[PDB]
């Protein structure tokens, strides 16, 4: 049947992008991305893969590319993940100072009510090659 349970839990950020064979994966102590609105603490977390089709009648696809969206430690309320859990379009990520607990507070963000900010990684730190942000631009 259709599902549609009241936990909307919408990812603070913009989607990273792929293009290339890889998936996505960052290495230890990294990957990370520039939380404004987190505590030193709160940066742990993980990306969440995704795309987007719709169905029209006549087979119409939308067809949007694989997407990557960060997402807090511990978010969603019977997730069920904890740090360094395997499950399918997810990686793990922390920075140094981030505590392994879970910081579901944060992912509370309502789309409708806000807009996700761009997905940025901080200084001395690079997307892998292949990965771009939506919303970020170089130049300027």
């Amino acid at each position: 049947g259709a599902m549609g349970l009241p936990n909307n839990t919408a990812s603070w950020f913009t989607a990273l992008t792929q293009h290339g064979k890889e998936d996505l994966k960052f290495p230890r102590g990294q990957g990370v991305p520039i939380n404004t609105n987190s505590s030193p603490d709160d940066q742990i977390g993980y990306y969440r893969r995704a795309t987007r089709r719709i169905r029209g009648g006549d087979g119409k696809m939308k067809d949007l590319s694989p997407r990557w969206y960060f997402y807090y430690l511990g978010t969603g309320p019977e997730a069920g993940l904890p740090y360094g859990a395997n499950k399918d379009g997810i990686i793990w990520v922390a920075t140094e100072g981030a505590l392994n607990t879970p910081k579901d507070h944060i992912g509370t963000r309502n789309p409708a009510n806000n807009a996700a900010i761009v997905l940025q990684l901080p200084q001395g730190t690079t997307l892998p090659k292949g990965f771009y942000a939506e919303g970020s631009r170089g130049g300027s």
